[PDB]
């Protein structure tokens, strides 16, 4: 009653086959592989949903048909946010980034992507869930990337809480440290690496 | 028992007043509701332009949203707003809409200034206040289409063969809008509206 709709992992999994509404409407995006065109130009909206059951029907459909889709990059964002760092809701933000080197494609990509999506749709970060914009998976030859995008890179308490809960939900050992990068820093190419604003 | 609020009570909760002590000072609604908007942005596709603005489940959260949109109102031709029960998309193909229809009010260009704002608010108050007794369960939502030629307001219901529910909703809605008995509102099946067969859609009921 003014209260946030929060779902844990077990509940979301028990809904996998009256619909259960989500706090937010979400949009799944894909980028086509056409290198004669810009990323903006290759952006496609796949579908929008705001129920747990519509989430699973979409996830199940993509998971079976993705080997046949022309490209390698998916994004899940809150309704009204484009998965581009120049969006008003992204320009001051950044991302918690998980890098998965080669072996971890076979073993970890599918499980890490799903656990990410469940954190988003289930509002797993308490009031700091409002700082979340979306998540992005980049499927590459050299190694995959999964990231949660947030709206304000100077909100250290929101960003650090998101980071801590995300790492815990991924099951990562405290030994494997994850970094938060400002989109403004990621945009500038200064060598092989981009500065971390925060680490957990 | 169903949480039912009349117009005077909902109007009394508007515009501030009191601290939400114990998180128990807000008046709960029977249903959670979602406000949707359609943008007339031709640089984007229509799936991209249909947006969920906010969800609410108390009277006071309703007014804070309504006041915010009313202040910020573009009111642009081609734009829709819709208020639907949580879990129903404002599209006739939704499982809760496909067998249904709508009670439709059409307003001419000059009625945009006189009647649009009042008719939209009275519609929203009927929805959130559960004004149709047990038949309020048949309501899905309401839609306002703002157009150059003339505006449309409609209450959407879930089942066009529930004659008694549909006729009760129609009767009460016309009364709450303050319309003269001479101005007749029609109920159209979404299945009939979808098919373009000439000059008009069949009304299956009138009040
Ligand atoms: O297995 C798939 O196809 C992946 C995917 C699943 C579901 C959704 Cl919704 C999007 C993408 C796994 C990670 C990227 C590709
Ligand atoms: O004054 C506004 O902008 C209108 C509106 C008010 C409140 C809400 Cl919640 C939605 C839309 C009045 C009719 C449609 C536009």
């Amino acid at each position: 009653h003014g209260a946030r709709i929060i779902y844990d992992r077990a509940f979301l999994m028990a809904c996998r086959g009256g619909k259960h509404p989500l706090q937010n409407r979400w949009a799944l995006w894909f980028f086509k592989n056409d290198k004669s065109k810009t990323w903006q130009a290759n952006l496609r909206l796949i579908s929008k949903f705001d129920t747990v059951e519509d989430f699973w029907a979409l996830y199940n459909h993509i998971q079976l048909s993705s080997n046949l889709m022309p490209g390698c990059d998916y994004s899940l964002f809150k309704d009204g946010i484009e998965p581009m760092w120049e969006d008003e809701k992204n320009k001051r933000g950044g991302r918690w980034l998980i890098t998965l080197n080669k072996q971890q494609r076979r073993s970890d990509l599918n499980r890490f992507w799903l656990e990410t999506l469940l954190c988003l749709i289930g509002e797993s970060f308490d009031d700091y869930s409002d700082d979340v914009c979306g998540a992005v998976v980049n499927v590459r030859a050299k190694g995959d990337k999964i990231a949660i995008w947030t709206t304000e890179c100077e909100n250290r308490e929101a960003v650090t809480h998101i980071g801590r809960v995300y790492k815990e939900r991924l099951g990562l050992p405290p030994k494997i440290v994850i970094g938060y990068q400002s989109h403004a820093d990621t945009a500038t190419k200064s060598g092989s690496t981009t500065k971390n604003r925060f680490v957990v």
